[PDB]
């Protein structure tokens, strides 16, 4: 029935934490080395004898774990994505919802009624690590959905750590990066540079993109920056690429975009609804919504392409 | 699609919570009457400019909305089923999911550390000052959403060897009431603590089975059983510890003739521990409400049933998530 199907959406919030204390915990990670009887994972992890049986069958009738003759064990997607330290680690996106989003959104209510954020308004390397999940697939996409070969250089605008632009490098050996961000943002920039040994290939500029112009390259990456915003200053960013783009450059923006009708990207209209809960003026918005605002600030060609999962990515040509 | 699936379960929490919060303000009581445009449905809610049409829209991406060139309504379950003041009414336990539960489960992980429930700070009688209209909302939707499992109670089981019987901790009296209305040789009696009967009588009455059904006030763990030849056990056991969930099995032996027979319904896990995801979450549940308490599985009880003297026990699917565990003296 359509009813159940509603209810099971309603009580969805029992599982995620089921999964997202999982992953809290580590436990995909402690499987890495091999399968684990219920006594030995719950000694690892320090959990009372009560639940811990129900916890790790909740999570093998959840598909998100094998159990296999009393032994349990990563699902061929937990052992890709939820073991710390693989490179195609995400799990740093559900520690961050499992701390922090989770009881964020349990402030929707007040966020609705007032318009304003629900938020305060390590710690950094929380952030950092739940945005490498976030853009983990899309920054793969990324630099395979466009063809690099035809750029020389390319600044990512809000790099963070850089974990976007050193795959883009590692992946196109003919391009150079500079990297642009908050002088606070630097250190673990300089780690991840130094990490992936692309040396010269590589620079960071230290700066803020509401005082201060943007690198000059041949393309400009975007990648969840102008959702955090209210359109005007989203609006100076758009024109600062322009100025700091040749002609032919390109400007890339990718986010969880809403599709244009604005009735199916539910992980987009979720998004949004976190901009809401986290930022006094972000909003998600459509590909439709980002082409106007490229066309005002005087890009002549746009247009929109699916990247990976439920993120899309806006190309313009100066 | 496999890391897409898990993704979708782990950031479950925020679906959950766009329908939850859409439950409390009354949004689909709000369209009722009909569609309302989003400026509208915004002013009635008393919400601000800057995120209801993304509300409203995300409802119509989950698919609990309907957009009709602009105009939000509800569709057909939302309508039927989430609409306050029909007696159809499920909104109730999406109520206090939003009130109460989605904050409890918040605590999942003190929870798993220590073994004790999560569920003083404010002021005298705080918990007495709880909506009432919404506990009732959330009971009305408890009582609905049993009734399958009390349909399938009552067509089950031969009741017509049976004379009376006596549901333990019958609380209202929904699937007492139904098996009395389903089979009308049965004498019931409801046994429950004595602040329980006012919800019982309401009940008894509505129903008309008068001189037919009984309420009983007594304690379960201080008091011997009534004497009936059937006893029945619905989500009782599961709220105790092991050794309190034994002794009711013993009175239950004690208060029944040869030839009666036990019956316990639950939220039962599957044997193998490994498949009934609403057992499973159910048994986390009981962490986090009551000391003692624990989802099981049938074969676990059948032995329980057995080490108590019962003889010839079955587990027999009930309704849904529901399942019975039926055995004679
Ligand atoms: C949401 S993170 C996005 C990181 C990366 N682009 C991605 O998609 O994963 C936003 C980044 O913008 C940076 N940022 C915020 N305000 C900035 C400012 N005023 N000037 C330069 N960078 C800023 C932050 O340091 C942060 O690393
Ligand atoms: C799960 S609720 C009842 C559910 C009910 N059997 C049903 O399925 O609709 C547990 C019931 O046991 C009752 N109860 C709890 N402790 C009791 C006790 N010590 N003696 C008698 N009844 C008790 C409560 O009042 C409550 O009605």
């Amino acid at each position: 029935p359509a009813i159940d199907r509603l209810l099971q959406i309603a009580t969805g919030f029992m599982a995620s934490k089921v999964l997202l204390v999982a992953a809290s915990l580590g436990l995909f990670t402690e499987l890495a080395a091999g399968p684990l009887r219920g006594e030995e994972l719950r000694a690892r992890l320090r959990l009372h004898p009560r639940s811990a049986r129900d916890f790790f069958d909740t999570l093998v009738a959840l598909g998100v774990l094998e159990r296999t003759n009393g032994a349990y064990a990563n699902t061929p997607a937990t052992a890709q994505y939820l073991v710390r330290g693989k490179s195609a680690y995400l799990g740093g996106l559900l520690e961050m919802s499992d701390a922090r989003m989770y009881e964020l959104w349990g402030r929707l209510d007040e966020g609705l009624r007032t318009g304003n954020p629900q938020n305060e308004i390590d710690r950094l390397d929380a952030f950092q690590q739940a945005m490498t999940g976030l853009s983990m697939r899309s920054a793969h996409a990324l630099a395979e959905a466009i063809d690099w070969s035809a750029y020389r250089t390319v600044a990512d605008i809000g790099c963070a750590e850089g974990t976007v632009l050193i795959h883009l490098l590692e992946r196109h050996p003919h391009l150079r990066g500079t990297g642009f961000d908050l002088a606070a943002v630097r250190p673990s920039f300089q780690r991840r540079h130094e990490e992936s040994g692309l040396g010269d290939r590589l620079a960071f500029r230290a700066g803020d993109f509401f005082a201060e112009p943007l690198p000059q390259a041949d393309a400009l990456v975007f990648g969840h920056i102008l959702s955090n915003w209210a359109l005007p200053k989203a609006k100076t960013l758009l024109r600062k690429a322009h100025e700091a783009l040749p002609e032919g450059g390109i400007v890339v923006i990718y986010e969880t975009l809403i599709d244009d009708e604005r009735r199916e990207n539910v992980p987009g209209l979720l998004m949004s609804l976190t901009m809401l809960l986290e930022t006094p003026g972000g909003f998600e918005y459509t590909g439709a919504d980002c082409r106007e605002w490229l066309a005002d600030a005087g890009f002549r060609e746009s247009r929109v392409q699916y990247l990976a999962g439920p993120e899309s990515m806006v190309i313009a040509t100066k």
